[PDB]
């Protein structure tokens, strides 16, 4: 018998992106798919065979959402002119106590009424949600409900404070201050969930608790098994994806007569909207002696493309992975989900938050490297470039990756469970 499901997400393309892919698994087992989300993003959510509704027609009268909702250009440009001077200790040091997403706590009072409601009206037989952050809704709502983590997942873990990049490899005396920041900036993020949870009448709750199931999407591969097992009730989903080898695309005939290497670029939506980020980036890339495919962004018809590059504001992204050499990446987890099933490797130039967990990660685990903007130089990234395309170490830790996450039959039983918890209200 076929179930009611329904997705919610914060406004942010990790987390929408994530759900989108866990919905596309349920629907193809013949479940009916409602995604709460805002009408900006409705087309994507049709399009996907899924049932549109309209966080913003459930708004109390006094949280109308929209008002509360971040700057997100404001951030990302604030972000990118940090991140381009300082070292993450620093960055650390600057921030003062402040946590990197406790800011977004207070302004989420709108989103949870609005979820109060649709729940209420809608009674579905389970509830996913991708935040950064539990909210009071998923303790009240008469139906079990699922978190779902697309970020960097070390948080679920009783190891290294999330957020800091940590490598595996830094001794005490490196990685010291950087964790004591990071850990005193996450009481922040506790004194501010407080206030949200007693305003809903709600017993705190860590951020990160998962009631009867969670579920993070990671690949097993990568996963933090050096710290022993995630929190109580989490379930890892090595990918939403299957491993695809035919494609539509097609190489850009302005590339045909150059030479070298086919290399994908894209910082993702977000941080590519900072048109200083993609520039600094490509500028020195016209002297690397290969084929650039750049994904230029929401703000793409400003950026320089050089005789080697061609670039689209709109890239089919797993489209053209299996047909590049390297992906230079931003560090998203989606991103890094989809280079590491095509079998490419990756360098990593993380801008945010979980970025530079993944960026690390990616370093530490020999798929490639971490390169931050802090210290960027053209010569650095040429390097990187040579380096990692001629690594035969890293082409072998990268098909070895790809080769595990066909294997995976934890689809099967993420769906299983979701399936499970949805009929008995337990598991």
């Amino acid at each position: 018998k076929s179930l009611k499901i329904l997705f919610t997400a914060l406004f942010g393309p990790g987390h929408l992106n994530a759900c989108l892919g866990i919905g596309s698994l349920l629907r193809k087992r013949g479940h009916q798919i409602y995604f709460a989300h805002f009408p900006r993003h409705r087309a994507t959510i049709e399009k996907h065979g899924f049932l549109f509704i309209s966080l913003l027609d459930y708004a109390e009268p006094e949280f109308p959402i929209v008002d509360m909702l971040p700057d997100i250009g404001i951030i990302a440009k604030f972000a990118f002119e940090r991140m381009h001077k300082l070292t993450p200790l620093e960055l650390f040091r600057h921030a003062s106590g402040k946590h990197t997403f406790a800011g977004m706590v207070n302004g989420s009072k709108g989103e949870n009424y609005a979820m109060m409601k649709i729940v209420k009206e809608y009674k579905p037989d389970v509830c996913l949600a991708d935040y950064l952050f539990n909210m009071p809704w998923m303790f009240t709502v008469d139906c079990p409900v699922i978190p779902v983590k697309s970020v960097n997942p070390i948080e679920l873990y009783n190891g290294p404070p999330a957020l800091t990049g940590c490598s595996i490899h830094d001794p005490p005396s490196v990685r010291e201050e950087i964790e004591q920041l990071a850990r005193k900036s996450e009481l922040e993020l506790e004194s501010e969930l407080e206030k949200l949870f007693a305003h809903f009448n709600v017993p705190l709750v860590s951020y990160n608790y998962a009631q009867q199931l969670g579920i993070y999407i990671y690949p097993g591969p990568l996963d933090y098994k050096e710290l022993g097992s995630p929190k109580e009730n989490w379930v890892r989903l090595d990918s939403s994806i299957r491993s695809t080898e035919i494609s539509n695309f097609e190489l850009p005939e302005k590339l045909k007569d150059k030479p070298g290497k086919l290399i994908y670029v894209s910082m993702g939506s977000l941080a590519s909207a900072v048109t200083e980020l993609l520039t600094m980036i490509l500028t020195p890339l016209a002297n690397s002696p290969h084929r650039f495919i750049v994904s230029t962004g929401p703000n793409g018809d400003s950026i320089k493309l050089y005789d080697n590059m061609w670039g689209d504001k709109f890239i089919n992204q797993v489209a053209l992975l299996p047909k590049v050499d390297l992906f230079i990446t931003h560090g998203g987890s989606n991103s890094l989900i989809e280079g590491l099933t095509a079998g490419k490797p990756l360098i990593a130039i993380p801008q945010f938050g979980d970025q530079l967990d993944n960026a690390q990660r990616i370093a530490d685990l020999g798929l490639g490297v971490r390169l931050n903007l802090h210290e960027f130089s053209g010569e650095k990234l040429l390097k990187a470039i040579e380096d990692v395309l001629n690594d035969e170490k890293i082409n072998a830790n990268v098909a070895r990756v790809s080769e595990e996450l066909k294997k995976s039959d934890s689809k099967d039983k993420v769906i299983s469970l979701i399936e499970k918890l949805a009929r008995d209200k337990k598991l």
